[PDB]
């Protein structure tokens, strides 16, 4: 197995690129923090938002946005390389298309400082976020003591396809940064240990201690095991360091080995004590409509919400904030 | 609103079609009673296998099977109509072709005493359960005070896709029958409260006292809100009432204005403030496979059990248990 | 003894006069059937902003306030009379002081249909509520059962010192009715609790169910024993009445008996073993200071909240809202 | 931030000033090795009756008084200094009166060895204390990590217009030290968290853990938030060391810049949106009455316990014990 | 099945056989309003010093003891033969010994009225309770519902081998009946569960409301089920009647049926698997010892409480405290 | 004190003596790691199985039984010589007997690597076990700290009786190694604190991680204090060491004191303040009837489950398995 650290990170108020560049310098302070602290930790995980905070007058100016791979990511990587460990970073990814609206990004990093996943929020927190729809999908890398390793941010934590899409690849540890689940926490706490048991792997999770020079009580840090229970759960201060060890093989092999419980291989087969090979047909009209673009619920031309300006977002399309 | 109730039934040794027809009768005066009791009740739901018990070496036999509809939906039927509730029952269903097993059936009747909604369990709890895999899909029906029921039996409570189906063809109360769902207990409790978050939806949950003609304190009773609250757990005694007043409105509405809350929009509609309409289209491998046909886990060629050649069955395919 | 009951009540969105005569007719069918539900039921009480909802765009404007006693107290008084119980009740107060704002007002009203005690919330809720500060300091009057009742409305039940008020002037059993308390869920627990201990008397708290024609479930209801235990904690259901006994001798035995516990006693009479008598000077400058109308705390100068700018509130004074 | 440590200390039976110079020694001895095992701690917390244990047939003496300053002091100073924490200590105090009881006090001593706050027990926890009423007020003093610290002792924790006038001569961490805080254990635990919301400070606050030769186990530690939240408690065993992470300037932010949860300020500025400056004057009597000294309760000539012979104590005044 | 009622029965403080009257008036009331409320009810049982409070200055007296039977058991019996409903009574009896102290009796009356079983405590509360040791064994009667009922009062209850010892006698509803449990209130949940689950059996368990004319919330009422879970655990109020289904036959059916939970038939047959039949004798040095009267714990000879000198009884046997 | 350790230990799957000796070696690492990690600790605790693993079709067979004392405890001896710690550990002992099935066997081996205590399961978990019954009684024997050690394995904890023999000679610190304390998981922790309480003794307890090369998340470690309290309980991991400082001269000094809670001594001198001594006659036929061999439930001749045929073992007598 090995040890995976999910850091509580308080980060202050963002009013230029000169504090972004020092919150950096206080993540890779803390990533080396944590390494002699914990000196068998292989996993370090920093909270959504951590790099450039949450100050939403700026944070879609140029100079707040960054790109990934870039002198920033670097930086993390350098850090990860000399700590020896697997780090994981969240950036807000300037769009390569100058036309669209920029990215909400997780990256890993390895203990060579090579960044070996990618990943861009699938189903930003709408209406409230500006990030452009990810167009990387959900994809999975080789992580520490025989993990596979994905991860999702925020409110794609709510998404059980998401989930399962990260398992079907073989994901077996799978890790959601957060910047905001206070006051919506019990859905997070829930939601992180169906991830696991729906599919048979570990959930580690972590959210933002806070942004607003004030309150840094919003952090959270939980290890659910694969079936569903809660490992660890952290106490909520910041700079909390919450810390447990995972054993990915275990996950493995529960996949492996268990009949009643396995509820994943269930899915693609099910009856197969009836039916040999079980009916490959799960019978469900919304994976069929997804598939083919054309999901739709039937109180769709009934709803309220449906564009940001609530706040202030133009949806026809276009390019705003910069 | 409406009031629900679920009954923590507890089922003999189950011998003969004798102790068949007394369940029956048995499960109809507590109708009446519950009725008697809770003058209010519109909905009455009782457990998995509380019709024919749980005799694994007799479950498959002609005599432990019965049609549906038939003599014995019938006596459901009238109980109902009489009491003017509608009503949930289980039913190992004999099936109509003679090369295959009986289904694990579920059925709804309404306070006329028509039977509104019939259900075939989907995913069979393998590999102890030798059902038929259901051909019926995830129906959904109109029920009491502006509800869509819709019921899963036992193991498909798993499977949140399921619970997603039910949802996306506009169940807005999700019932699921269950006989045996002890140890397993603490993983029942939770997906009955993330099957009612992740789809803004309430769910309603049963599981049989017990079986063995020795002990009757495996019932359960959980009602959970649309949030994944859950709003009633019953205590564990057997006959116990578990009762709880449900809105379905309310439900429909949080569906048609919740913002940040509402994944079950949010998975078919991603981004819709960046991207004009929002993508629908995320990416997701196992979605599409899946709707062909062809899900298949990376490691399906290792796995243990695939067959139910542990619990003696035979795994060439057709009618067996005669 | 006497039985209480509390009433988690919600109301619609409120657009008009004509929403607030509906608001009144359903709480006077609810104080009714409360009553038939209850035989034994002898105080009723009512969250607040029951009768006019909370419409901020709406709040301050004459079609939204009533007086206080009026045609619409008369109503609720009718129903009182009828129904033969205590009843509290919500009622945002227009001004009889043209040049200020209206009050936020709570009366009981006893089993004759005569209100016997005023109450206008001496903390409104700052920054957001633009109710005038009360004027009739904390009232008591004479309860069922042995009872002295006193109201508080909300933020009141926040200020140590309110509830030591109401226990100073004889109050047993410290009513508490709030509007939306949620997110402030734990310290309102948490005070309801205090204010018991502290004061050796009961009580009874009651939360709103909701507001916004969406969520109804943010209903509380809690009634704590005079050493603090909650002996009663409501499930969060719309409509959901709390109820329980309170025996309002048996607190007041515990203020003439208990010695340690007598925090109430001590207060005023330091040391009565060690000096003759008790000191009754503790030297505590901030009861000095508020009773001269001079509380000032050290960080005043560097506070940003301290008028209603932040709600767009004009900071100048007079009646506003028309 | 720093980090705090309360010490569950537990005190043999004390039969001479023999058996309490012992004692000073292991209180030294336990300050180094809680220096030595937590090397970042700044505020290490010892117990109420720690110093000169609890025997009651020999406390009020002259062999078992000490005097503050003292030899005894210096012993603890000299121990600061070395290990250079700020140490809090509890002294039964000769009065320098001689024809008064001694006090039950309480000390801070900075890294210097300084004394800087000296605290005299305001409510004697009568009728079974022979301990003459504090006449020092309540003071506050520089601690560290930018907190402004204040301590009550055991029963005065109980009253909440203590910690209310530490908090408004600016004190953000309150310390609680006790010697019986088991049996009302509910109540230490509740009054904890109220004083710390209340005022949106930190509480600090520890029990000893025991004083018989026989049972150990009545030790506490507890650590809450501004937010009234408990972000540590202890378990209980003797020579528990309980810990936590405070951040002084958080509380300090958060009296600044909060609104609705800013109950401290609402005191004395009550409705300050409809009215500037808020209205000064509370409402309250009892506020008034004490100020004047005339605080009388309607049910005082009606009492029972109002002077200590339920267990020995001469209240007419004179000197007793020695 | 059978329903069974537990009265937190408060008794006021007892100067006089005027008192003892009014208590048993009282009680009956109490009696026939509980079959009138829960027109089920088969068994209704009353605490520890229901009938004669604890008075500790008068329990001795003349005045203050009653005979069993007497003109007061024949009050309840008809009662009980009025209801028609099984009841549990406490009374201290008058010892036809006059040169022994008065036994802690209780008896259960059947819905006939006759009294079918009558026990004298076996475990006096020592060194408080003077009550002389009973001498009627641990007997066993039969009640509703194929119960076989056993009695033990108060402490009776922390001592396994005497639920053992009712078991062992057939018993399958233990009740426990208790005056001033509050204190070791922990350990005497602790022990009901325990009881239940040792032996296979139901646990039904009450506490006196209060005594002392002030408190009245120590009333406890405890139902396990005979695998040790509390099926029911009543609020803390004065008058509480705490209720639950028992079915006795369900613990008999675990007793014949279960093995590895066996414990109680385990007890007497050690390995029948590998010995034949299994060893009836596991070296168990107490067992012998007790049964040959001669019990003795290795340190009995440093053991500070052995009479009731501490509590200024004599010592040297005989009636006392007349 | 002291401080203990109890080590959630997982084993491989056993196939062979070549794998015994592996994990004879595991636990010795182990054994090393933990006095590396805890410097102070001078207990560690081994759970049941965790030897010779649990394979139920080997288990029986010579190569997988050991002598005790052997060359496999003479390198467990070596290893608590050189760690200079006291250690438990379990073995399936090969009966001298050769005509007798082996024993479930526990020794504790102290610092110098003696063994001081062997105990063999009295009461062989019936009927899946082959064990012999036990027959070297309850042990007892001098550990650290002032420590009188003794153990139990697995069901054996679930008898009081057992418990009481440990205490009545003198033991303080009762253990408890179990391999299968998963699904009957709540009677296990109400044992281990009810034993403790029953005897006013601490009570350390560990079960096995696991077993089957798949999951390893069944691992418990619990810690009650004499007054049955819980003062530790692990996380479940595997590997988890549960640690916690014990004072048996506490726990002595508890038995030499107390009076109300003195339950061991009340046994065999039952109400000694009216009766000088108390009556050593318990009044338990139970006790008289197994000193006597003669021990008979009165529903006995109605049991289903009294011999080992429902899975395969002769339970007339002989050999078998090798």
């Amino acid at each position: 197995g090995f040890l995976v650290a999910a850091i509580q990170f308080p980060v202050p108020i963002v009013n230029s690129r000169k504090d972004i560049d020092h919150n950096i310098e206080s993540i890779i302070r803390t990533l080396h923090a944590t390494k002699a602290g914990y000196p068998g930790v292989e996993l370090i995980i920093f909270p959504e938002y951590s790099t450039q905070g949450l100050n939403t007058a700026k944070w879609l100016s140029e100079e707040f946005l960054l790109d990934v791979p870039g002198k920033e990511t670097e930086l993390y990587a350098k850090a990860c390389k000399e700590a020896k460990v697997y780090g994981v970073f969240s950036i807000m990814e300037r769009n390569p298309d100058s036309n669209k609206n920029p990215y909400n990004t997780a990256i890993i990093i390895d203990p060579q400082g090579e960044i070996i996943l990618k990943y861009r929020k699938l189903f930003p927190w709408n209406p409230i976020e500006p990030w452009y729809p990810g167009d990387l999908g959900m994809p999975v890398c080789e992580g520490p003591g025989g993990s596979k390793l994905a991860v999702c941010i925020c409110h794609d934590g709510m998404i059980p396809e998401l989930a399962r899409e990260a398992a079907y690849k073989g994901c077996n540890v799978y890790i959601r940064i957060s910047g905001y689940s206070t006051q919506v926490n019990d859905q997070w706490i829930l939601t992180n240990r169906s991830n696991a048991w729906h599919n048979l792997m570990y959930t580690v999770s972590v959210n933002l201690a806070g942004y607003d020079n004030v309150f840094y009580y919003f952090g959270e840090g939980q290890i659910c095991n694969f079936d569903g229970t809660t490992l660890v759960q952290g106490h909520r201060n910041p700079w909390e360091i919450v810390t447990g060890e995972i054993y990915p093989k275990m996950a493995d092999n529960a996949r492996l080995s268990w009949g009643l419980e396995n509820n994943i291989y269930n899915l693609g087969h099910r009856g197969y004590v009836a039916k040999p090979g079980g009916e490959h047909d799960a019978g469900l009209t919304y994976i069929k409509d997804l598939a083919a673009g054309k999901y739709k619920l039937p109180w769709e031309d009934h709803m309220k919400i449906k564009d940001g300006s609530i706040y202030g977002y133009p949806t026809t399309g276009g390019r705003f904030g910069k």
